């Protein structure tokens, strides 16, 4: 019965390599919120309004997801580094050279790559559920690959996964969202229609496969280069993770401490879909982190 | 320009739990040849005629593949152990209580499980490309899961993979066969039409998913129980493998020596599809192995 994103102004930004859908609200220090797969900026609908009471809030559809599209309709770059440049250009266009980044799922992957590549631009970074892909790949075993089968399917060469997931897009979308939510009734029916309409667009499905392809390839190469160079995130980092068992060496707080000198975080008793499943818990942690690092935002 | 399976007699066997398509030819000691995924008994067309000059040759479609079907059209068992019982019943019906087994791909998985469960029935065992699933699962890493993505896709719960692979069955079949052959022109056009017609049958596709599901679950459990018990194959074993690099502990000859006291084998410079890609090399090795162990066949 609350409206979706009350008072958010919907924009379409024309950047060097993309046409990006953005929604903005608020004043004060800037926050960029980046959704994940197979979603859009509406995934933040339970979080963004509260944040916009105290901050400048920018919500974006990732390149190729939702209503955002690459201008190169044949061979665009959907690597995290390219999407990180999109974020620089987006925030710059809106008046911000330095900003906090809050990401979930693929959006957190864009976010950390942004922070690594462009440390002057990232005041603080929050990851919901994500650790760097280098660490994920090192952890692959039987159970991982069964649970996260789509990491392998969607990364197969063009156009195998596009043919398979494109056959009955809405069925695959619905199946995937239910599975990611552990069957919990977390999707606002109207947000859902938005996710569905995006997924019915073959270009969106292709951009999602390209994301997964990049994760295998160039994104992992970029992480390795940073590890080799000893390059770490320079800002405060918060990681919010799903309450579940983590193998030795796999705990998200432990992993982030190998990538950044200033790390904190908390477990949340919800599914992978933290923005929609546990918005009040997420907000409590986010608000406290941002307040505690108000000097970093300056 | 040679006919397919000249002089083979096509039978349909009515077993306790299945209706099985069988093709037989020859006299002398019995050999049971078991094809793999996504194929049928026709995969042996370049090998079986030569063997039938000197042996009793039995070719079968695995339960649910090709023209073989489970009688339980709702909830059949497609575990390797169940398909191994099918082989006992098949060979018994034809007059054989003890026989050699030559398997490729999923058929070799049926074969080794038969040998373990029913050592009195298996005179000798030949595996083309396969090691026990327990060993495969222990080797899962990033590259394995990308290369063998279908092991993970096809094992997802009912009916996810059936929906995806069933959308355009012939396209997926053709793609998969090309990939497995490394693009080599190895499929006789008429054998191909047979593989295609089977794959167009939703029941066949479902039985294939069930095979992959069993591989994750009960088949692996069965291997572990044998390992725990110290149970090994009791017959001579030959393994013919694809010439490629194998990680330490992963070489097929080394692995089979942990499962059997009498093991030999050879590399063949071909794709995974050894029966069709390298029939002359396979025959040279098979004939020599069977001749060398003629006493075991008695």
């Amino acid at each position: 019965t609350d409206p979706l994103l009350p008072g958010f102004d919907y924009l379409t930004l024309h950047t060097s390599a993309a046409r990006l859908r953005v929604a903005v609200k608020g004043s004060g220090p800037p926050l960029l919120l980046l959704h994940g797969y197979p979603q859009t900026h509406l995934a933040w609908h339970r979080i963004a309004p509260r944040l916009a009471e105290d901050y400048s809030v920018v919500l974006a559809d990732l390149r190729g997801y939702g209503e955002s599209r690459a201008l190169d309709e044949e061979g665009a770059d959907y690597s995290k580094a390219a999407l990180a440049r999109d974020q620089l250009e987006t925030m710059g266009q809106l008046g911000f050279e330095r900003f906090a980044v809050i990401g979930h799922d693929r959006g957190a992957r864009v976010g950390y790559r942004l922070a690594l590549d462009h440390p002057q631009a990232v005041a603080a970074f929050v990851s919901l559920t994500v650790v760097p892909i280098l660490d994920n790949w090192a952890a692959v075993n039987k159970v991982f690959a069964l649970n996260a089968y789509h990491w392998f399917l969607l990364a197969q060469p063009y156009d195998l996964p596009e043919r398979l997931i494109g056959a009955d897009p809405e069925h695959f979308l619905d199946y995937t969202l239910r599975r990611m939510a552990q069957g919990r009734d977390i999707y606002h029916p109207q947000a859902l229609e938005s996710y569905r309409r995006a997924f019915r667009d073959p270009a969106v499905r292709h951009a999602m496969c390209e994301d997964y392809r990049a994760a295998v390839g160039v994104d992992a190469d970029a992480d390795q280069a940073d590890r080799d160079a000893g390059r770490r995130l320079q800002c405060p980092v918060q990681v919010l993770w799903q309450e579940r068992p983590y193998a030795a060496g796999q705990h998200p707080l432990e992993i982030w401490k190998t990538w950044a000198g200033q790390v904190e975080g908390a477990a949340i008793g919800a599914s992978h879909m933290l923005p929609e499943d546990a918005p009040d818990a997420v907000l409590e942690h986010l608000l406290g982190f941002l307040a505690s690092h108000r000097e970093a935002l300056r």
